[PDB]
RNA sequence: AUUUGGUCAAUUUGAAUACAGAGAUCAGCAGUUCCCCUGCAUAAGGAUGAACCGUU
């Protein structure tokens, strides 16, 4: 009840929280992905890699593998796949959050490369 | 020095019920006009091709 009175009161003064201002891809706005502006989609989620090999039955076995930063065209198809090689992680600490960075990084220098026409939007 | 700018509406009444008052948001497509291209028709108007002789 005190959530939604906090809620309404919300409402009544058009406070919002942050959130991010940026507007999310989403079902709706799926379809404007494919107009003619340039895009790219670009994915952290394979840069640091542990592996911890699992079978069909699911038997143990400890390694750290190399990663990649996914980052693809989805208009022409094209995938700048920067290959994350295992050294970069060797006496680091704080482990994830740097991967982040590194992430971006790599995604910074595409851009570089990439001339004004090709850039992304 | 005092005071007016401060009456919820709606319903049931012969004060009670109500309690602020009753579709939103995102997205297609077609049409309307003008333009450009393309194919067809209609008129008109060209331009040109095609062996070899014809008809009482």
């Amino acid at each position: 009840a005190l959530y939604v009175l906090r809620e309404r009161i919300r409402k009544g003064l058009q406070i919002y929280q942050s959130s991010v201002q940026e507007p999310f891809l989403n079902s709706s706005n799926y379809a404007e992905l494919f107009n003619n502006d340039i895009k790219l989609f670009v994915d952290d989620t394979n840069v640091y890699r542990v592996t911890v090999h699992k079978t069909f039955e699911g038997n143990v076995a400890t390694k750290a593998i190399n990663g990649c930063i996914f980052t693809l065209n989805p208009k022409t198809g094209h995938l700048f796949l920067k290959i994350i090689h295992t050294s970069v992680w060797a006496g680091q600490k704080r482990l994830s959050q740097l991967a982040k960075w590194k992430t971006a990084e790599e995604v910074s220098a595409l851009v570089r490369s990439l001339p004004k026409e090709e850039q992304p939007k």
